[PDB]
């Protein structure tokens, strides 16, 4: 009798795979620190982690970099979709369509879901950089197997390969983002999965929910405001402004965490780095930020209030090369490692997700012929 | 503290689209009971009843068929799409991805979301129907903007208009399909819905978790049982054989039904209609259906489960020209205009659905580098 729209504190699964505790601002991947995570390891390892549970040894990630550099390739169909398609299309549904494309190219029924899964992980990148080059009017440059995941995803971007502060950053900055808190993506990924429909359906589902505004996160809000307040003198004024006339401030604040996001700390030191290197009207961005941070944090922190990843990710973003409304679609890249784990978790003891719904109306209405209406 | 996985028993969403009486065997679209409406309405105007919660006056409907024939073609990209595809490709999927495609060739963003809607609702039949075609060798024949929404699905199939009974069979059954209970693809809509994605986003989730084979309903393995029940002078052990081993018996059973279902009841004349004038095999078909109601009921009925809409609707399809996997796209076909319609009704009131999962691992792990490992 008590409608839990919304489904704002229910539970719908036990998990291994992530805790977060927004009271402490920690972040743990299957037990580990994001922290040693981010300076210790690598996207390839942490997904081999978040997928099967545990660190791998010298010859399980072998094998596993082995597949993810073995699947990148799209097959033809999906890329001519890519270079035959509407340029003006959102990235997200770029990519979710061609997931879409991916599941009918697929024929191979016999197939493990992790299995299945690394390929998937691995073609993110290849779509989402392809789909960026055509949309400039370059042409698709294809997956490097000599490459490791996060410099081939920039490789394929640029065309050359990246310095090796722009492919470690890169690479960190998919760490940061392959799994968090249940959500309504991850959690749409699941309602699909739940019914045992296909890989690639459940993902398409993923994405469709993961690039609905509504949505926690995938912002980027932030490297706006950044540029409309124009010198860094003049963010004071910017802010106040904005608090006075209650108006949020763009990568500030968080559902869970009452803290400094523990992944926008990390990524602040590559946000910095990146725009310092370049030098340009994107370190007088960072400048920005920095200012905004300070005053920021005075403000707001002693509400529980502070920077989150979305803060510093765009700027990161942006330095490396994406152009904005490709953001959430990197993200993704990221997260579909995420969802990938939670599915095979969760279907280790399927059941259907299928809630009820509470009828409030009438019933037993005369039907009323139309021309006595 | 309580995981409430599968959500089996939580409510997400009051509602006041459709309503079913389990116990009593009955069945409601905005109070309206099925069998008068099968019997006095039509698609058109159920749909309407049931995306605006009354009955249209012939103004209203007039308008509401009017979006509906206008928007039936499809954008020659998706098109291109079909015919260009994997012609062993589930229909499902094609389905799935060519509703994505909509999604980008879409770009009216002023539009009322009943509006895109409509559009949505009324292509569907044009891409199961093209697509059928096409695969069997034949070509793409276009929606007759003059014909209404059933017997154009049938038009479109055939090549040529249908006799009257098959498309009031047809129009009925998609009656029928229009909405039900809370379910997997329902409740999988009103994920990606309630984070403002999108519609087209919303209803790649449905059709995602629609064709998974673990979701009740669209089964259509009752045409394969009366096919492999040779003569109905065979069904008795058949059957007999199957219970006492215990298998199920297909078309028979509802999670939520204890009765006859009220539409298996509405579509068994539709059924034995059809079945008789064509006189073939699938008459014979027919006659072993009615045996195996018969000595279904008797050893199954006591316990409360009786024929369902599965148990006639193949038949149906088969009798009405389609091929068994395209079954549940058809289904689709029907079961959009609901899914439309709780979207709709959800989102008066979004809430952004979020649930939570338990952490039941450990954590403060130490990173151990690869060679201890």
């Amino acid at each position: 009798m008590e409608i839990k729209k919304g489904l704002e504190d229910v539970y719908v699964k036990e998990t291994e795979i992530t805790y977060i505790d927004g009271e402490l601002g920690r972040l743990y991947y299957r037990g580990y620190s994001i922290y040693d995570l981010a300076e210790f390891s690598n996207f390839e390892e942490v997904s081999y982690l978040i997928l099967y549970g545990k660190l791998p040894n010298r010859e399980e990630l072998n094998w596993f970099q082995e597949k993810l550099r073995e699947e990148r390739y799209l097959p033809d169909f999906i890329i001519k979709f890519l270079r035959e398609v509407r340029k003006d299309a959102q990235p997200m549904d770029i990519l979710r369509t061609a997931v879409s494309l991916l599941g009918i190219e697929d024929s191979k029924n016999d197939e493990r879901t992790d299995i299945k899964g690394i390929k998937l992980i691995s073609k993110f990148p290849t779509i989402v950089a392809n789909y960026a080059r055509l949309r400039k009017g370059l042409d698709i440059i294809e997956p490097d197997p000599k490459l490791s995941h996060s410099e081939n995803f920039l490789y394929m971007l640029y065309g050359d390969r990246p310095n090796e502060i722009k492919s470690k950053a890169m690479d960190v900055t998919l760490i940061l983002h392959i799994d968090h808190e249940m959500n309504a993506s991850t959690f749409a990924s699941l309602v699909v999965a739940s019914t045992f429909s296909d890989l690639y359906s459940s993902i398409v589902a993923g994405i469709s929910a993961l690039k609905g505004p509504l949505h926690g996160g995938a912002n980027y809000e932030a490297l706006k405001m950044f540029k409309e307040i124009g010198s860094p003198e003049k963010v004071n004024d910017y802010i106040l402004n904005r608090l006075s006339n209650k108006q949020r401030i763009m990568g500030f604040g968080h559902r869970v965490y009452k803290t400094y996001d523990p992944r926008a700390r990390i990524l602040k030191q590559y946000a910095k780095l990146l725009a310092e290197k370049e030098g340009g009207e994107i370190y007088t961005l960072y400048q920005i930020a920095e200012k905004v941070e300070e005053i920021g944090i005075k403000y707001l922190g002693p509400k529980g209030i502070y920077p989150n990843v979305d803060f510093f990710s765009s700027i990161v973003f942006y330095s490396l090369g994406f152009e904005p409304d490709f953001f959430p679609a990197v993200f993704a890249s990221a997260r579909v490692v995420g969802w990938v784990a939670h599915i095979m978790e969760y279907i280790k003891d399927n059941k259907i997700i299928r809630p009820k719904a509470y009828y409030k109306g009438e019933i037993g209405k005369k039907y009323i012929p139309i021309d006595s209406r």
